[PDB]
């Protein structure tokens, strides 16, 4: 039982999770805050410092905590999708948008993009197209995509 | 055991957050800070939070993050000076009291006498309730972090 948001860099996931924890009440978890808070460091350092094997692992513990909690309201890093069985988070939201799009609210990045895709469609509850949308729009969609699922029944 | 987490209680001044970031380096656990949490979710200091929500409010929000710490596993938590208030802390983990006296957290810092009386006696209250709900109490006076740390993981090794 918790909402969590998947995507890719630029398409809002830390914005969009905090105004709905703030509206539906729930914990509000940001995992690249909590990695930074806990190494007292930017994640990037993180990355330099110690390599990319235990950044990633880094990124397994952060989802694996987030399958253990709930009631939570959780921003995914651009890391997530590639962790072991990530669908277990909770409800997942993916926003979606192309390369471009993303690209202008911020090459290898394409190559990751380019073969991730298809996870993130996996693995989302559901597809929400973020082009051109305020947050409002985005609110008022997801709000009503959670409702549908407490209405059924619970 | 089946403790879920490493749970650090405690007054204002008795460094939970800089212990429980550091041990969750050390043990390579997630750290959560229930202030940071509070203040990441309205975008607003936890006391102005106290002002613009009832005083019930602020008490409910330290009450679900209790529940949120009850819930998951595998972290090290620096609680809230109104975290020993909640309901069934106890299920929150495995709960460490960084004990010091009044004189040493004033130190460590209610202009009037009238106040102060106040502060102490919340503080002896609270001090019965630390000491009851504790698996381990830690005594924190004068101890730099290189010893408190070393204490406690000789205490979670047992
Ligand atoms: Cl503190």
């Amino acid at each position: 039982k918790n909402i969590v948001f998947i995507g890719e860099s630029g398409s809002g996931k830390s914005t969009l999770a905090r105004a709905l924890a703030k509206d539906l009440d729930l914990v509000f978890l940001d995992s690249d805050f909590l990695i930074e808070q806990k190494f007292n460091q930017k994640a990037s350092e993180i990355w330099e410092q110690y390599g990319w094997n235990f950044a990633l692992e880094q990124e397994q513990k952060m989802a694996d905590f987030f399958s253990s909690c709930e009631k939570a309201c959780i921003a995914t890093s651009g890391s997530f999708v590639n962790v072991s069985n990530l669908e277990k988070a909770g409800f997942c939201i993916y926003l979606k948008a192309d390369f471009e799009y993303l690209k202008k609210r911020l090459i290898k990045w394409k190559k990751h993009y380019n073969e991730t895709l298809s996870k993130y469609e996996q693995k989302a509850n559901f597809i929400l197209n973020i082009e051109n949308k305020n947050i409002d729009e985005l609110l008022s969609e997801i709000k009503k995509v959670i409702k549908l699922e407490h209405h059924h029944h619970h």
